[PDB]
């Protein structure tokens, strides 16, 4: 609690062709989506908004597998290794929307917090009318990037605020969101709705640093060599056996890589999305 699990890394327990379509999802939004109509794996797109230079490209899916799924591009509206000081990168409390549910001495970084604020209105109203529509109970958010800790926080809103509360999420490239508080508070809400995927040599999963106070919840898959299909499990928050253990690089290649047969690969990638491809 606080700290760095030492355990030793499993198999990889999560559905690989649900991580697969749900990348799909996910790279979708980096593309212009009322495309009317549009089919990525299982799913049918069914809403959008925003756009990538104000607010992250959402989109909302019906699946039958992932039920509804809302998918968060994290595209760079802000840059994650610029200056540390900046208040992008400072801890604050939650929004006065939902700081009622969590423990005192919640912590959630201001970028993502400030980012999903503008989204989370409508986000809500859409994934309402389209469960009403579509007889479904099922909620899956998605994000990769700076959309992972926006999916992170969207994932937990839903859990707490929203009736029927979070089937899954799944994280791709998850930058860090929280304090510790936050981190376990995660794995008691959502600990077994929640699935992190790294790909390789991926550095985003390591900022911002724990040493201004962040802390991941528990668990990723960690795709090694990046791009194959070998992954363990990780367990526990932050743990010692994981991705520092092999060098990072500091590009995206990787972060915008192939997760499960289906590339990430953002701005320069496919449009539309196909899911398996790879
Ligand atoms: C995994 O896949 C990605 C692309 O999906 C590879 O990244 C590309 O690498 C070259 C230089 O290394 C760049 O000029 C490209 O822009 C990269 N593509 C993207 C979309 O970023 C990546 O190197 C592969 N990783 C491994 C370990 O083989
Ligand atoms: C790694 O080591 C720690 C303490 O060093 C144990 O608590 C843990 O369970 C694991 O074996």
């Amino acid at each position: 609690r606080g700290g760095s699990s030492t355990d030793q890394p499993v198999a990889n327990p999560y559905n690989t062709k649900e991580i697969s379509l749900a990348a799909g999802l996910v790279q979708q939004t980096y593309c212009d989506s009322t495309e009317n109509g549009l089919k990525i794996g299982d799913s049918e797109l069914l809403y959008t908004m925003g756009e990538g230079y104000a607010r992250q490209r959402v989109n909302i899916y019906h699946s039958p597998s992932l039920g509804i799924a809302v998918a968060i591009e994290g595209t760079n509206l802000f840059s994650l290794n610029s200056d540390l000081h900046d208040a992008k990168f400072w801890q604050e409390d939650p929004n006065e929307r939902y700081i009622q549910y969590y423990p005192k001495g919640t912590k959630l970084m201001h970028g993502f917090q400030q980012a999903y604020n503008d989204l989370m209105d409508d986000i809500f109203t859409a994934v309402k009318k389209y469960k009403k529509e579509k007889n479904e109970k099922r909620v899956t958010v998605i994000g990769h990037s700076l959309g992972a800790a926006m999916g992170l926080l969207c994932a937990m809103d839903i859990e707490l605020r929203m009736d029927g509360g979070l089937y899954k999420t799944y994280l791709f490239g998850l930058p860090r969101l929280g304090n510790p508080t936050f981190a376990s508070f995660v794995d008691q809400k959502i600990g077994d709705k929640f699935h992190s995927i790294i790909n390789g040599r991926d550095w985003v999963p390591t900022v911002p640093p724990r040493a201004l106070g962040y802390q991941h919840p528990s668990d990723y898959v960690w795709i090694y060599p990046g791009n194959s299909t070998s992954a363990k499990l990780y367990p526990g928050q932050e743990n010692v056996h994981g991705i520092l253990t092999v060098a990072r690089e500091f590009n995206f290649d990787d972060h915008q890589g192939i997760y499960f047969h289906t590339q990430i690969g953002a701005v320069m990638g496919e449009c539309p999305a196909q899911v398996g491809a790879h």
